[PDB]
């Protein structure tokens, strides 16, 4: 039988997925067979801050459903003093696997997906949040589409430093402009099947590569030069300098039509 239920509905596990520990993410399978998502929080362990956290994902996730298709859908979820249950659109395959995975994307797709994910972090911003952690692994494809998983709002489910901005690391001692760097980041690892700074190592490298404004990123010319155009602007150094939003959805990349 194997049965969960959410707000009154059995709902037939399949699998865990990513991870297993602190929260878990089951496949599942409904009664019109129809097959969904469950992820799953034990809150019999979360301070208030994780628990308003997870309350304030849950709203804002809830409520930005309907401003669009490019955000994971959240059909229902449970929520009580010892759990979160979350009924949510079922995982085709995240952007990080499948990137990994192969090795040669069409342009065509990379401009598809980019349209994509300026949707939905532009859609964040619209109501005042910057994801912060913008990662290949944030993304879902679903139907050819790809959509925002989470808001980091939550401390939702290794540990990467490479779509980090240099604003976030000189600070130590946040901008809508931040998510741009990181969806930078991935574009460009859509283009050059690696990370601005995926060669340098030692870890206390990297950030140091990051912030240095001498340590010139390289950009490989290439046939698309719109494509060109987008990573350099999104990666300059200087969050003021930086692309935004609004200009990535009016550059050539995004607008000129060549199939």
């Amino acid at each position: 039988n194997e049965c969960i239920s959410v707000k009154g509905r059995i709902y037939s596990i399949l699998k865990q997925i990513g991870s297993g520990g602190s929260s878990k993410v089951f496949q599942v399978l409904n009664e019109k067979k129809q097959i969904y998502a469950i992820k799953y929080v034990n809150l019999e362990e979360a301070d208030n801050q994780t628990l308003d956290s997870y309350r304030n994902e849950i709203a804002y996730l809830n409520k930005l459903q309907q401003h669009s298709d490019k955000i994971i859908r959240l059909y229902d979820y449970e929520i009580t003093d010892q759990y979160i249950y979350m009924v949510m659109e079922c995982g085709n395959i995240d952007l990080n696997s499948w990137l990994k995975k192969k090795k040669s994307i069409d342009p065509w797709e990379r401009k598809s997906y980019w349209k994509n994910m300026l949707e939905a972090v532009h859609t964040i911003h619209q109501h005042g949040i910057v994801h912060s952690d913008l990662k290949p692994a944030n993304f879902l494809i679903v139907d050819g589409m790809l959509k925002l998983i989470d808001f980091g709002i939550a401390n939702q489910m290794v540990g990467t430093v490479n779509y980090m901005p240099p604003e976030a690391i000189k600070d130590m001692s946040i901008s809508p402009k931040s998510d741009v760097w990181s969806l930078g980041c991935i574009l460009y690892y859509m283009t050059y099947g690696k990370t601005p700074f995926q060669q340098i190592i030692n870890q206390i490298s990297k950030l140091h590569a990051i912030i240095d404004p001498n340590h010139e990123i390289e950009f490989p010319d290439i046939p698309e030069k719109d494509l060109q155009d987008v990573l350099k602007c999104c990666l300059k150094r200087d969050p003021k300098q930086r692309i935004s939003i609004p200009e990535l959805l009016a550059h050539p990349y995004v607008q000129i039509q060549t199939h």
